[PDB]
């Protein structure tokens, strides 16, 4: 520049597939199995102290992965370079992968112990059981049935509605839901789907805090916000996403507690006995799971990235990858026990103490494709408009410094002081993450060049090349 | 290249129309005549609020009006093949303004009910000397004449004279009255104009607060700075003023007080009487118009600009128009009555109501030339070292994916009655040509092709001598 | 939209008012026939006169 | 206020003139035989809302 920082773009913004040009060499790298052992419900903590000996883990909420990759250019290379290290920089693009799980077909379970339930209003029994002292009971369920994985190199971005706090403007006073306000946050690792109450905060918006389960009181419920993403042209926060999601009607109830709503009353005729009174209207549906079917497995089967909802591939502008994984429907829990005592040799409920785990996996097998950006003067100012970070990292003209001189403290050593001493010595130092919050998945040296003798591997070559298998595949018919 | 880039320089001093190609496209606009009513002496208000019910306007006050102007890439037409933004922009110049005026002839009227007055300057009735008996009588005056147009694009600065650097005992004294230094500062509208007791503050600067009529009384005086506009170098601030004035002496009067002014004795030989007693100093001429009739008026007759006095043609440069109006010459003052109960024909205040009003109408009629200016980045780099924002509102790059919008933005509100709330919605905001209220004229809604249906286009046509157009013809009557 | 003397004249006989409401032929008339004086308020500015109600 | 997806939603949506907007290249308009309209080539609409009866 001039012209102009450029032009034109904006408008329309120069897809990274017109001078990023792709090579026929082919690294593979996987996982090894990763496998997390908790106790959905809560963590389980020493209640002496404050640490975790059983820590939180679910399929219900999003397994979050910070994937962080080499970059080629640390290589020595086998030599992959036939042209100047200036002219072009290398990058990655993630060509396929696969994300399995090692888990059995089975459910997992949340409940929770005093689940703020009143009386059944699907087909009457009451209109109220109370509206005094207490009134919550045993109940537990599976939340909905969500299967979903996205893959990014940003971090995604999630919805949910806030605490838009009661405002003095329009009378709302606690005891009145507030306005709700979208607050938007990132996906991170740890944090709850949408439970079909809306996706919303429940840490602050409950305040008995007990009419839902331990889980989600102490997470943000968020649902994927993905009309924010598929705006972005490049699609670095995702260039991947797909969901199967679904839930049936259990049944209708009422929750415990009076009405704080306001009901015209003018809507109805007054009875005479129990048809005098009215119940509370904060009826809500009670939602559950759904039928597990391995015709609804998304996963174990590999998702290709030959092509990507954004300009992006996979194309590396901080060498990381974000995978988050859901998945509702392998997500077993196994259930186990350990007699107390054996001072008890008849049956007692007393004396095997039930325990409940879940088991989580996940592997990740990827195969990937070495690739270029060719870089011209032109190429290199839109670069910097865009993400100069990316220029420096590469390394790249112009830098100041120098620089010099003089330095203190001279001799001695000490001496006592004399001499200087100022002293003050450097760095305290500080501060920023750039964590934030997600599962670290090091990848740096896991980059092979077979690929005949990876499964992914092999189906790529079927799929790319037409060979090799190598010999052969299926039936015939069968 | 090229790279860089100077300015072209600034030290380069041109036309700020070497690089601003007319067209002959022409549109037509105007007002539909507007009008204020007021009272002449202040505004007469509920006296359990603050809110007025009768504002003040008179002639004697300064009409400043805020011509408002889109841009014209924005504004659409019909037929457009004479823009393309990938090479050019639009920028309005004004080539006609036509100054309706129609009201009767009449004069504001001023005055005080206790203004300072002893003796008769122009007689020898009575003594001007020392007096412990201050006379204050009803008086009443017009001002003088004063008619002005300017018209510019920039905001134009008027003089005054403040109270500058105190002095070192109180001020408004023999001998420590303070020093007075000039304040230029922005024209505000409905403050006063130059009334022939000066351009000044009264409030602080008199400290009677009770000599001069209550309109300039409370209020500053003012008269535009013509040097310094024509003395700055793009001419944008103003580049077309006119003007007629003149002030009358109504007569020299003096006021009542006693004498603080020395008189030396070494000026005039003692004797008795008159000879032994000190003299006033305290004559104040009575400002008055010397004539006033309606072809007198400098006003009802087309200004066709073509090249600005200034370093402009007439470019509406950020699509505005600042115009600052004073007419006297009509200003007219109407007096009213209410009968509540007639029960007597010879006056009574329980019956006849009398009110005074003053009604001031101004019309504002043009012909605006499109221009065009070329992007070309050594203009654009030299309009950027006089002034980005043109630049900026036009808008080039990057946006890296794009921030602002889109994102995609933005959430959400869209208001109901809850609403989302809680808001206090964002702060009110500032014009930033505008400092001071202005009598807004808003134009973004009038623009003809034709201008045979309005009597100024027409007149342009003449003038103009396309095609070739009639100019007269005779008669005219006769 | 193309369109001529003959295709108008059935342009009207299916909907007047799509015609009458662009009014880019027609007419009816441009207008005219005076803006004033003068409305509304009346007065303004300053004024706030009455208020008006 | 009683707003829900269980009564309709009906919404008036008042798009620009189009015989008179903003475009970059036209000098065969004649206003007599020809006109221009808005055709919308494409609607989505998004529902951001989750699951939930």
């Amino acid at each position: 520049a001039t012209v102009y920082l450029p032009p034109v773009p904006v408008s329309k913004v120069v897809s990274t597939d017109e001078y990023v040009a792709r090579t026929n060499i082919y690294y593979h790298a996987g996982t090894s199995r990763l496998l997390a052992v908790g106790h959905p419900y809560f963590p389980i903590k020493k209640p002496n102290n404050n640490k975790i000996l059983v820590p939180k883990v679910s399929g219900l909420q999003y397994r979050v992965f910070r994937i962080h990759l080499p970059d080629p250019n640390k290589f020595g290379f086998p030599d992959t370079s036939f042209y100047n290290p200036d002219t072009q920089r290398l990058v990655w693009a993630c060509v396929g992968v696969e994300v399995g799980r090692g888990q059995p077909l089975g459910v997992g379970i949340s409940g929770h112990p005093l689940l703020n339930k009143l009386d059944d209003t699907e087909n009457a029994s009451a209109y109220a059981a109370n509206a005094g002292v207490d009134n919550r009971e045993c109940i537990s369920m599976d939340y909905k049935q969500t299967q979903l994985c996205l893959i990014g190199c940003k971090p995604p971005i999630g919805e949910h509605w806030g605490k838009g706090s009661p405002c003095t403007q329009v009378a709302v006073q606690p005891g009145d839901c507030p306005p709700l306000e979208l607050i938007n946050t990132v996906i991170q690792d740890g944090d709850m789907v949408d439970t079909g109450f809306g996706a919303m905060d429940f840490t602050t918006l409950q305040a008995n805090k007990s009419e839902v389960p331990l889980d989600i009181c102490t997470s943000i419920c968020k649902y994927p916000d993905y009309i924010k993403m598929v705006s972005e042209p490049y699609g670095d926060s995702l260039f991947f996403y797909l969901r199967r999601e679904q839930m049936f009607v259990r049944h209708l109830f009422n929750r415990a507690g009076t009405v704080g709503e306001n009901v015209p009353d003018d809507l109805y005729i007054k009875g005479s006995g129990s048809t005098a009174n009215l119940a509370s209207s904060n009826y809500f549906p009670t939602p559950s799971g759904s039928m597990v079917t391995s015709d609804a497995q998304i996963f174990n089967k590999p998702y290709w990235l030959q092509r990507a909802q954004g300009h992006n591939n996979g194309i590396c502008w901080g060498n990381q990858l974000f995978v988050t994984v859901v998945d509702t429907t392998r997500s077993t829990n196994m259930s186990l026990c350990a007699a107390i005592s054996t001072s008890e040799t008849t049956y007692k409920n007393t004396n095997f103490k039930e325990y409940l785990r879940h088991g989580e996996e996940y592997d990740l097998q990827f195969i990937f494709q070495l690739c270029k950006i060719t870089l011209t003067a032109d190429v290199m100012t839109y670069i910097h408009s865009m993400n100069s970070t990316i220029l420096e990292d590469w390394n790249f003209g112009l830098q100041p410094p120098p620089g010099g001189t003089l330095e203190d403290t001279y001799r001695f050593v000490t001496s006592q002081a004399i001499a200087c001493q100022k002293h003050t010595p450097p760095a305290p130092k500080e501060d920023p993450l750039k964590k934030y919050t997600f599962w670290e998945v090091n990848l740096k040296e896991k980059f092979s060049a077979d690929l005949d003798q990876f499964p992914l591997g092999r189906k790529f070559l079927l799929q790319l090349g037409l060979k090799a298998k190598p010999k052969f595949t299926l039936g015939k018919r069968k």
